[PDB]
Parts: structure tokens; C-alpha cells; sequence
């Protein structure tokens, strides 16, 4: 498939509802971040969203570098001088 991009530098923290499908952009391209809007479609990029179905109602912080190691979830990777030093819509 396509190189995942940076899309952005910092977590968009998001208040998951319990029972609810969400589809978080594994791409870097979704102009409505964290979620995929389809772009990984559209531009035929060989990449899909990573589903998942919220299992409690709760604040969370989803990855937007696109570097996590536990998607969907920040995990702080994007603290990193590598990813705070990347350029959004380039691949880390
Ligand atoms: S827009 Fe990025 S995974 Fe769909
Ligand atoms: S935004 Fe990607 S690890 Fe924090």
C-alpha cells in the first residue's frame, strides 16, 4: 500500500460512546482527523480504516502522527524528536 503520512503533531482527545463503531484514519490523509473521511479510498492509497466499536463511554486521546504502537490510541510516540521534527503530510 501507500506510506501512512503525518497528519498531525498532537492527539485529538475524543469522548467515545459506548457501543459506537468508529473508524480511525490509519492513513494520514483524512481531512477529519482522527476518523477516516474516505480519502484512503479515493486516492487508492491499498490502505483501510482501522475499525473498532467504543466499549465504554470515556475520554480518549487518538493518534494522529500515525506512529502509535498501540492504535488508535496516542501513545506518546508522537513526543518523540523524530515526529515533532516531521513535516505533516510527509511519511515519518
Ligand atoms: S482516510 Fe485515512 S484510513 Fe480512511
Ligand atoms: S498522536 Fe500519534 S502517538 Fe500521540
Amino acid at each position: 500500500p501507500a506510506r501512512s503520512v503525518v497528519a498531525l503533531k498532537t492527539p485529538i482527545k475524543v469522548e467515545l460512546v459506548a457501543g459506537k463503531t468508529y473508524r480511525w484514519c490509519v492513513c494520514g490523509r483524512s481531512k477529519k482527523q482522527p476518523f477516516c473521511d474516505g480519502s484512503c479510498f479515493f486516492q487508492r492509497t491499498g490502505l483501510s480504516p482501522l475499525k473498532f466499536k467504543a466499549q465504554e463511554t470515556r475520554m480518549v486521546a487518538l493518534c494522529t502522527c500515525k506512529a502509535t504502537q498501540r492504535p488508535p490510541y496516542c501513545d506518546g510516540t508522537c513526543r518523540s524528536e523524530r515526529v515533532q521534527k516531521a513535516e505533516v503530510g510527509s511519511p515519518l
